């Protein structure tokens, strides 16, 4: 009875770590993921800057 | 007895499925943020060589 | 009059050749901002669309 | 006599502001190298950081 009951407390104990640590992991890789994105959405926004420059002095 | 058993079995059930769930959207990011490695490694070796051209035609 | 003659044909000959060396640097040049242009559109729509898959599993 | 000095000046004064033209056209398209040069160096310093931290978090 007893050591039914410890046993299942540990696997419950396993699990539940396993998916906080999954969790953690998740929240990490999601935030470098956003990093990405602003970092697109600068880049983008130059080059686009830089090549209408570029046209103006080719017009020109 | 029987009662306390199936819940227990429920309860197992919810973080295997949970973990389960949090091992694929971790994967997913990860496999993004591979790709993300390989476009970065490709942009850079790009952006490096026109460099180069462009200091070659500076220089002469 | 024949000195003044030739120094003058000397004069056209100078103002000539550079007139050409300027007009062959300012080629070049300027073919190296084209090869520019058609490089930095090629990577806005690339990292254009990696911004969108990279958002495409932001939201999944 | 007279009009041949004078078609003459023309001439030199006809090369003379296409040189200067082409001179200033130089100048720039020069300039305008330098500053992709700027932006480029700019460019790589910053997806090689990024990517840095990016294989950070692969890596942990
Ligand atoms: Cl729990
Ligand atoms: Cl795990
Ligand atoms: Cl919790
Ligand atoms: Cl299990
Ligand atoms: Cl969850
Ligand atoms: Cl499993
Ligand atoms: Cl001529
Ligand atoms: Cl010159
Ligand atoms: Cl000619
Ligand atoms: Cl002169
Ligand atoms: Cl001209
Ligand atoms: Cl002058």
């Amino acid at each position: 009875r007893r050591v039914r009951r410890e046993r299942n407390k540990l696997a419950a104990a396993k699990c539940r770590n396993r998916r906080r640590e999954l969790t953690d992991r998740l929240q990490a890789e999601t935030d470098q993921l956003e990093e990405e994105k602003a970092e697109l959405e600068s880049e983008i926004a130059e080059l686009q800057k830089e090549k209408e420059r570029l046209e103006f002095v080719l017009v020109a």
